[PDB]
């Protein structure tokens, strides 16, 4: 079997994008961040406290006839920029654009932190990394994506995100139609639990590319491009005006500038990220300072290939039992 469903940009700077789920039955619709990031499907709830709800649409497992409590399981995440949640563990139907899970985990928040309750277009998250990183205790649960693996006629999702506007995930199949050229595919590590891949290098606008192993995650879930230092501080030397910022916390660029590409390596192929998706728009309203969307990981500890690289690439993540990550131009 295979699923299609379309995902959509939350805002007009592409922060975040949203894809609509079902679960239990009758059908409840929540409209889900998918991130190949983490491994837990968490969502906002009836059992959530009340004053950390600010217009989120709510799970409601006892208005759903298949929904099971999963007696004593609880979970608790953190994620990289600080944000986490909690709560307890039932198990429900879960449908992705027409593709059907019966007994997912479904994770019920009791407790968000602030930056989900001020998001008040995402309801909650759809893990799709590994499920060794899946926090539900005492019993580790398994993704979406290892639940449907059986049943797909592949066992690859693919990712196809859109600049400004609505985009692809499909599991199951690879869509010819929607990319140009061949997929160059490249291995993984899960040693970690994530979506891990080395890129052979970058250039800089029209520059000499340079081959250099960059060692990173494929990361749906994390909005901008984070790379070493090194390579950071080459693309905006190119900028006139960019500077780090440590009171914004990254580099900010004239809002009048006009940003150069960025080419990130996959094996002997390349893909090109246009100049404007690297422009966040202004620091604050009215200002003539502009956010960038190429940072520095030296303070997280990882590269992550976030959003901005992903969106620039049809993206294939084959979950075969030697796992590999595809990229097509598109
Ligand atoms: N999108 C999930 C996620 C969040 C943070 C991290 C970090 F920072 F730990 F790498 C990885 C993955
Ligand atoms: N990388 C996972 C993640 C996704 C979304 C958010 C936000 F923006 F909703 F707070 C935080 C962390």
């Amino acid at each position: 079997s295979t699923g299609s469903a379309t995902t959509t940009p939350i805002d007009s700077l592409d922060d975040a994008y949203i894809t609509p789920v079902q679960i239990g039955t009758p059908a409840q619709t929540l409209n889900l961040d998918f991130d190949t990031g983490s491994s837990d499907l968490w969502v906002f709830s009836s059992e959530t406290t009340a004053s950390e709800v600010d217009g989120q649409t709510i799970y409601t497992p006892s208005k759903s006839t298949t929904a099971k409590l999963l007696s004593g399981a609880t979970w608790s995440i953190s994620y990289g920029d600080g944000s986490s949640s909690s709560g307890d563990v039932y198990t429900d139907t879960v449908s992705v654009g027409g593709l059907t899970v019966t007994g997912q985990a479904v994770e019920s928040a009791k407790k968000v932190s602030s930056s989900f309750t001020e998001d008040s277009t995402i309801d909650g998250l759809l893990g799709l990394a590994f499920s060794t990183l899946n926090t539900v205790s005492p019993t580790q649960q398994k993704t979406f994506f290892d639940n449907a693996k059986a049943s797909l006629d592949s066992p690859v999702f693919t990712a196809d995100l859109g600049y400004h506007a609505p985009g692809t995930y499909n599991f199951g199949f690879i869509d010819t139609t929607a990319y140009t050229g061949s997929i160059t595919y490249t291995a993984v590590s899960t040693k970690q639990g994530f979506w891990e891949w080395t890129s052979t290098g970058y250039a800089v606008g029209s520059g000499t590319f340079k081959s250099t192993s960059i060692d990173g995650i494929a990361d749906t879930g994390t909005t901008l491009l984070y790379l070493p230092a090194t390579v950071v501080s080459a693309y905006w030397a190119q900028v006139s005006g960019a500077k780090s910022s440590s009171s914004v916390g990254g580099y900010v660029f004239p809002c009048s500038a006009t940003l150069p590409s960025f080419t990130f390596g996959v094996g002997s192929a390349r893909i090109v990220i246009p100049g404007d998706y690297i422009d966040f728009g202004p620091i604050s309203t009215g200002s003539s300072s502009c956010f960038g969307g190429i940072q520095s990981s030296a303070g997280i500890g990882i590269n992550i290939f976030g959003d901005v690289a992903l969106k620039a690439a049809f993206v294939v993540f084959n979950g075969a039992t030697t796992p590999t990550l595809g990229f097509a131009s598109k």
